[PDB]
């Protein structure tokens, strides 16, 4: 459908005119980051924002691609380069090494230079490189660590670990040799590594003896603890702070965050991964944005600032199952979230940047037309005459052969949220893809964001906003009121 | 393979250190831009310029990723949202009128707002919308179309043309009634709409009466004139202008180029579109860069400045054939012709922006090890037990299945300039894809360049940087020395 106040130039020229007069008005900051705020959408590349944008865009009724994004609105981007030292196709792990500790590193490690090795625990030691979180920590910083993955998962542990192999959830992953040798399992590190004072998202099996029931899931046994070591990590992280607090659903949750006495706050949501949007339990279980904005309201307490990872993290398990269907909805509830930080921060004090660790074999095709639905069906067929979908992926398990063609697809079986995009290659897994992916920033310094930059530079422009080693000597005023 | 340099955490933090050096040391111009140039990599989105870039590095025998392409190196990045006002997978007539006159148009009409109507002529007049090249020619400034395509293709004619459809390169092919309605030809607007300084590219037999032997191809009856008008476009567009001259080979080009006689120049090197530049014959033919050099010694001899649209318009065809092969070597001289002109015109006085109309369903995935060719294999077999390659295509004519299955797939074949990468639904052709692409900007004003825009923010831009129509009142200094 053609929008008719769209067929006068005058819409268009007013529109860019209005650009040019916001584009003028930017100026830049002489003054630092007091908090400092990153937020990683895991696996959301250019073609998922667009194709995210377009669906949100519809959900407030609107045509769709028109309609910004909250990330949309944030005035500096740059390209972010993503490939890791050994592989060009990156994943979470050591991209988590590049934006959260400002080095590259190889793929599947956490924290580590790229002299480490995967999966060798022995060449670990020395390869230890520090968070831009563990230096606002050390510069007396309250932290925060928010995510819809496990907080052990790789994106979160980046702002903590250091493990050559991020498959190393509990000590029950561990190979002996490798825990004869030290290297801790992550939800060890978790507690362990450096103080963070909030930390919310999945992953409460790895903190609990083999055993020991799941308190939302008593009843099934897989969901219970993991570790072999006998270790209860909770009651220690607990016994470790005056002031600390462990949730697990969303009603203690939120009084935990109204709390004057929680200095604080471990929330673990689920056994593994929170569940996805479109499945979340809204009783039990709090969305990305509810616990983005209760970690604001215990980092904002601390006078110095805060630093804040906020992962939309299974916006990259939606395309790995090659349904665009979750992969979208988590992208919009992470810009909810994005959104929902906007609204409890000042840009005058707070640098935020959005980014994504890498993107995926994601596609936005066929030509439909304004307004339909980006689960929908290309117009017109296929070459062997039979419906394909605007989504595709390169390759995945969406790959399908029925009696030896090329399947059909219907308006009804596309729009499905359990629906596979079609791919050119069969695979359990859809593949990350190897291209930049947009860095968006905005508050102090966020004009440095510009340009192509080495994946790398968002950990080092979060640093240096803040005047956090190694880059103390910034030559920044304080942070504005 | 790991590169030895990047296992040391200091080559990170000392890159990124001179990141935020040059970062800090940018400044907004106070003063206009007395040029302007438009770098069109048609079909050139995010995907293409990553797996370029790797190209391009791997050719000058580095592992790929690291090096920057000449696009690269400019400092200011926004993302440009394509869509038409019809279709959210845009094609390059109406994206033309987006980033050449600054106002969305629908799916396959160039140089006109929403209000017209693709094949309808009647719906034509009072929608025309001028070019920013239209409004430089106004000021005085000398003007220059260059490209690897038809001149009369889409792109180009968004600088100079107004038309319901882009398939009108001659007469031939407008219908009797449009034709009667004053629709004119690509081929005849390009010689009457405005003056243009130089126009370089393909599309001679658009210009000549059926019958007219291709001086090029004398013994191919397919490759000579197509009017059925009678008229000679050549002759005509020469005999309106003196200094004007007319070449069809490379020899002449360069002869005229250097000619202080010269003022107006025609170059049209095939009778279609320009050969690859894979397949270019270089005694015969002027490379993409090439072009752009000869294109700049007339146009900079104007002392009031100029514009130039400087297209890669072939990226867009290989990628069409799913011949990633094709669609990176034609980029890879598109940034040839990018860093050419950067050495040949100055950042103190002119704004270059590069940008795409629009991408394609291209990915860039698998899991390959650092050094490996872009058009190697992923690692690692897929589902079906069979190789698979690391570029990707979501739809296109790399479609295949030999006797029942997917085929598998060498390195050898993977690796052909004539390969196909597969995809998941069999087209004729690949299509467009809608997702965001990037816009670089380096010169006066480019700071302006930011966000995410609307495409017809390019085109915006560049008028206010000139202080053109409707920017006159710009309040910029004359621009620098
Ligand atoms: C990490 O430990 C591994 C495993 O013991 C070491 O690998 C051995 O190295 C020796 C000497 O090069 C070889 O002869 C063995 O075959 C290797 N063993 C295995 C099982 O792979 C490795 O040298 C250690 N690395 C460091 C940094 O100490
Ligand atoms: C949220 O978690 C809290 C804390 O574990 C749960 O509160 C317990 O509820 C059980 C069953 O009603 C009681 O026996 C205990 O008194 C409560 N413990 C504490 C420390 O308050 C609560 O049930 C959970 N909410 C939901 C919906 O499951
Ligand atoms: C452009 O010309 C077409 C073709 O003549 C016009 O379409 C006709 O419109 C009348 C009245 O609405 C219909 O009854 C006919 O069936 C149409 N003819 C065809 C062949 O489509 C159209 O109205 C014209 N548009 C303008 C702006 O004048
Ligand atoms: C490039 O074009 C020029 C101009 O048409 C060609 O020059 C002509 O060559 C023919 C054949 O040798 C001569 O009969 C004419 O004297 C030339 N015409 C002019 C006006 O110079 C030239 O041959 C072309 N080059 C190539 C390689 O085909
Ligand atoms: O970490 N990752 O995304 C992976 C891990 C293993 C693998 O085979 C491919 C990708
Ligand atoms: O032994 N276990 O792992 C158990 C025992 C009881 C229960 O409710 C859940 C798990
Ligand atoms: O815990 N929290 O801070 C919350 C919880 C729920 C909600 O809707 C908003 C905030
Ligand atoms: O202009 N285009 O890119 C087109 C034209 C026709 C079509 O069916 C699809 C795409
Ligand atoms: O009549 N024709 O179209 C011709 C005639 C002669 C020639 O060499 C080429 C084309
Ligand atoms: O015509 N030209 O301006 C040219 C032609 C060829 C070349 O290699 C460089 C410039
Ligand atoms: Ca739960
Ligand atoms: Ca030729
Ligand atoms: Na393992
Ligand atoms: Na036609
Ligand atoms: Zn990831
Ligand atoms: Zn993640
Ligand atoms: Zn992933
Ligand atoms: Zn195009
Ligand atoms: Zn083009
Ligand atoms: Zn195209």
């Amino acid at each position: 459908i053609i929008p008719v106040e769209e067929e006068n130039p005058d819409f268009w020229n007013r529109e860019a005119a209005e650009a040019l007069g916001a584009a003028k008005k930017l100026q830049p900051a002489q003054t630092a980051a007091k908090n400092l705020i990153i937020f990683l959408g895991d696996g959301m590349g250019v073609s998922t924002v667009t194709a995210a944008r377009i669906l949100k865009g519809q959900k407030k009724d609107k045509l769709g691609p028109e309609i910004p994004l909250a990330m949309d609105r944030f005035p500096y981007v740059a390209l972010s380069k993503t490939y890791n030292v050994d592989k060009h196709v990156p994943d979470s792990g050591a991209t988590a090494t590049a934006y959260l500790c400002g080095v590259k590193g190889n793929f599947q490690t956490i924290g580590l230079s790229a002299a480490a090795r995967f999966n060798q625990c022995n060449t670990t030691r020395g390869n230890e490189v520090i968070s831009v979180m563990n230096r606002a920590k050390k510069a007396g910083k309250s932290v925060g660590v928010v995510t819809t993955t496990r907080v052990q998962h790789a994106s979160p542990a980046g702002t903590y670990a250091h493990t050559v192999n991020r498959n190393w959830y509990s000590d029950a992953d561990v190979p002996a040799s490798a825990r004869q040798e030290g290297c801790q399992d992550i939800a060890t590190q978790l507690i362990s590594n450096m103080d963070i004072d909030v930390i919310l998202g999945g992953g409460r099996k790895y903190m609990f003896r083999m055993g020991t029931p799941d308190p939302e899931y008593p009843d099934d046994y897989s969901q219970g603890g993991t570790r072999l070591d006998g270790k209860n990590l909770v009651q220690e992280w607990l016994a470790k702070r005056q002031g600390a607090r462990y949730v697990w659903n969303r009603t203690e949750l939120m009084q935990a965050s109204l709390d004057p006495s929680v200095t604080h706050l471990m929330g673990l949501f689920e056994p593994g991964d929170m569940k996805y949007e479109i499945h979340r339990d809204s009783t039990l279980d709090p969305s990305l944005m509810e616990m983005t904005e209760a970690a604001l309201r215990l980092l904002s307490r601390n006078p110095r600032g805060f630093f804040l990872f906020v992962e939309g993290g299974r916006i990259d398990h939606g395309h790995h199952e090659s349904r665009a269907y979750r992969a979208l909805t988590e992208t919009i509830m992470f810009d909810d979230a994005i959104e929902r930080a906007g609204q409890l921060t000042s840009e005058e004090d707070t640098l935020s940047l959005v980014t994504a660790d890498h993107s995926h074999v994601f596609s936005f095709g066929g030509y439909p037309l304004r307004g339909s639905s980006i689960f929908g069906l290309a117009p017109g067929k296929a070459r062997d005459r039979k419906a394909y979908t605007v989504l595709l992926y390169g390759n995945g398990p969406g790959y399908v052969l029925k009696d030896g063609a090329r399947p059909d697809v219907t308006e009804s079986e596309s729009g499905s949220p359990e629906y596979r995009q079609q791919s050119a290659v069969p695979l359990d897994e859809e593949t990350h893809a190897g291209e930049d992916v947009a860095v968006f920033a905005r508050g102090p310094q966020a004009h440095l964001v510009h340009g192509v930059q080495e994946q790398t530079f968002i950990a080092h422009v979060m640093a240096f906003a803040a005047c956090l080693e190694p880059y103390t000597a910034c030559d920044l005023a304080p942070p504005a009121g």
